[PDB]
């Protein structure tokens, strides 16, 4: 707790210029455009633009401990909107462009953004979700549940069980849940283009998922201002915001960025919506 590593806070943040940012986004364009399977890692820096701070930027949660300064929320978890890249995120799903999601974020905006929970693996859980110790059955709460470290909320299940309900929520000690974690590798492993969002892959062995997709030849893109655990393993590496990059991206792909509805669950994919013909690339 005290004592755990925090890893690498702080470090400086890098702006490709606007020329090789462009060509890059093409190259990305170029790569979801060729990959048969694109699986999406996603961090804190995927939230910070809807006023969540990171752990590990420059006014990350952590990084600011270190220099005895605190966290800034520009929001609750419960006015959060999800980003540009949040929705971006649900399009590529939804027109067949995104295999599966896997994110560290506890935040529950990809959930609240309507991105389907069988392609989402929360290796990290979800602040909105209480979990029955007796059936294993999740809620997906409208507020936070209010404890962290899988501890009794002080609800009780109401399936047709009245099981102690817990947060799902990880403490350092904690291991990822199986479930998460077996689909968030097996979609790793079988992906042929992994892209990173906002995630520095400090964390095992959350940040060591996207390394699984370079075995088989499999292409890995790191979108992040800061370097990242991987650097040298990605055959792309974009410094930039994740929402200029994510609409430049959507914008040569030939997807709108949807409108967010407000909160709201789906738990489950449908097939893909139409998308818009492949270019001649070669
Ligand atoms: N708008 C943005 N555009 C691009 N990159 C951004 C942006 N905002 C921030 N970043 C980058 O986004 C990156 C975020 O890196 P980290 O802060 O380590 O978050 P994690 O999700 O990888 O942390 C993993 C776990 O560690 C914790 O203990 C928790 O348990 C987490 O679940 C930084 O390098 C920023 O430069
Ligand atoms: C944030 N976080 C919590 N637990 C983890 C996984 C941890 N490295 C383990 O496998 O034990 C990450
Ligand atoms: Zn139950």
């Amino acid at each position: 707790p005290f004592t755990a590593d925090k890893g690498k806070c702080g470090l400086p943040e890098i702006f490709d210029p606007p020329e090789e940012l462009e060509r890059k986004v093409w190259e990305l364009a170029r790569l979801v455009w060729q990959s048969s399977s694109v699986v999406f890692h996603t961090g804190a820096g995927i939230s910070t633009a809807s006023g969540i701070p990171d752990f590990r930027g420059p006014h990350g949660v952590w990084t600011m401990e270190e220099r005895g300064l605190a966290p800034k929320f520009d929001t609750t978890f419960e006015s959060a909107r999800p980003t540009q890249t949040h929705m971006a995120l649900v399009q590529l799903e939804r027109v067949g462009l995104l295999r599966f999601l896997v994110s560290q974020n506890v935040d529950g905006l990809h959930v609240r953004s309507g991105f389907p929970r069988d392609k989402l693996a929360e290796l990290h859980g979800n602040m909105f979700v209480e979990e029955c110790a007796k059936c294993k059955t999740q809620y997906v709460r409208d507020t936070v549940v209010g404890t962290m470290g899988l501890k009794a909320t002080g609800r009780l299940c109401t399936v047709a069980c009245r099981g102690e309900l817990r947060d799902t929520i990880l403490d350092w000690e904690d291991s990822l849940p199986d479930r998460d974690l077996a689909l968030a590798d097996e979609a790793s492993r079988n992906a042929d283009l992994s892209i990173t969002l906002g995630t520095s892959l400090q964390i095992r062995p959350s940040g060591n998922l996207p390394l699984a997709t370079k075995r088989r030849g499999g292409r890995l893109v790191i979108v992040n201002l800061q370097p990242t655990k991987h650097d040298r393993h990605a055959d792309l590496r974009i410094h930039g915001y994740v929402d200029e990059v994510m609409t430049r991206l959507m914008k040569h792909l030939g997807l709108e960025i949807p409108a967010w509805d407000g909160p709201r669950v789906l738990e489950r994919a449908l097939p893909p919506l139409p998308r818009p013909p492949t270019p001649k690339l070669e």
